[PDB]
């Protein structure tokens, strides 16, 4: 499969996506199967990020929680993970921007943040500064 196709496919298995982690499988068995693709698939993540309402912002989030989850059940250690552990706090900046938004989606953040934590993908310093980022955006 060429990065063509693969985006094109991914782009309409992101589409597909909501709050519920069943929703959140396909997507990321896809990108996990063509991990050859992962630049471009990582972007696609980013494409939708940024043209998406908060409520896709934050099922992308849940995804990405996903994503990761399964990398670690498939052995991975680089690659997806490293991207979102370099990303982390643009990611949350992104999902819980600075005003009501940040508010609206403040504990859905930090279940993800917690995830992501516990599981290794962030350490200590990288989960302290994007939990004070949510924190900061939820009080402004």
């Amino acid at each position: 499969m060429d990065p063509f196709e693969g985006r094109m496919t991914f782009l309409q298995l992101l589409g597909k996506l909501n709050a519920s982690q069943f929703s959140q499988i396909k997507p990321a068995q896809f990108a996990i199967k063509h991990l050859d693709l992962e630049e471009d698939l990582y972007s696609c993540i980013w494409e939708e990020l940024e043209s998406g309402s908060f409520n896709t912002r934050v099922n992308i989030m849940y995804f990405v929680d996903t994503l990761c989850e399964m990398c670690l059940k498939n052995g991975l250690t680089g690659g997806y993970l490293n991207m979102i552990s370099r990303d982390i706090c643009k990611l949350v900046q992104n999902v819980a921007p600075i005003g009501a938004a940040g508010a609206a989606n403040a504990p859905e953040v930090r279940k993800v943040l917690q995830s992501l934590h516990e599981k290794k993908v962030i350490d200590d310093n990288q989960y302290k500064d994007a939990m004070a980022t949510v924190e900061a955006h939820e009080q402004a």
